């Protein structure tokens, strides 16, 4: 599992469940190409987005649909989404865990990168 | 001043100085159009990006060039940039302050919306 | 002004107003002694806690009464307070700004130390 | 496992390993009594601090020794430690995960509370 996403809700103190996540990879023409997508589980985790074979070097964007998450809870949030943009596997394959901590007017994101 | 940006460095405990900031507005063809840009001051602030007249309702993206900032300090960063995407809504008088707290592998962003 | 506190609310997207802040200094018997206190203003700021003469080197604790803040807004919080413990060191001229970003189940704190 | 701690390093993008963690419980005389302690694993996790039987209602403080962590990495940090103070099991037993995200001049803490 080379790319995992974990999302937490800072209002409720719980995993952020059923959150849509879209992953894009930058193409040679500098456009964002759809790469993978999914929804967070009951534990706020999203596994199996990609494979070691498919997850080649490149610039990737992980877009977390935080607006739909807050709207489903009756809260009008500030952000359209939480966007994490990074170069992956530049010095060989790595395993990436993207954490996102959500609040209506704020978000934090952290990456844990392991060899 | 309807839109201000303030950036802090969590490694040095200081304002993040000379950070490039680009503001885009979503156009009718769903592309991002350059709207305003600048560099943070010695206080980590960026003022005078736009005016009340120009800053109409719409979807905006504030891109903070965090990678160039960390590379200029000799620190290996994770993100290409910190991206804040939001809708500007006219619900009475408003001023937006986008705060960003930077670390090499993490960032947090909050919006302060006041009357 | 050698010590300032700024508090933001990540649920409402605003300064955290009328938040009680208590500053303590560690005494020789290892107990915490009251040093200064106040409440954040309409801008979420607390100025004039101490003076250059009084604010000597030592170990300080800044306790932010986050529980009373959330309870006054009808929101169920996790923390009793946000606690910032640090050593003040004379390494040339210095001003400390303690920033705190609040959510019901989370907080972040950063120090901005400038010359 | 009613109380778990997970610590991440925002500079290195990795779990914060071998970090000392001390847990205290507030006694009837309003003093902090030692309750449990340990060190984070290679995954930045600390399990087995307590048991369902021992972890009764009360006010608890989780003190994370962030200063020793940064000093072992040759970085002079701002904070003495990261302090998380909360009322536990007030409405019956809960499982608590305390996340801490560390930077030299900043920390964030979040709680995930499950029934
Ligand atoms: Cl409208
Ligand atoms: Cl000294």
């Amino acid at each position: 599992c080379p790319l995992m996403v974990k999302v937490l809700d800072a209002v409720r103190g719980s995993p952020a469940i059923n959150v849509a996540v879209h992953v894009f990879r930058k193409a040679a023409d500098d456009t964002w190409e759809p790469f993978a997508s999914g929804k967070t589980s009951e534990s706020g985790e999203l596994h199996g987005l990609t494979t070691e074979e498919e997850f080649v070097e490149g610039i990737y964007k992980v877009e977390i649909d935080t607006k739909s998450y807050w709207k489903a809870l009756g809260i009008s949030p500030f952000h359209e989404h939480a966007e994490v943009v990074f170069t992956a596997n530049d010095s060989g394959p790595r395993r990436y865990t993207i954490w996102a901590l959500l609040s209506p007017y704020s978000y934090s994101t952290t990456a844990v990168v392991t060899n």
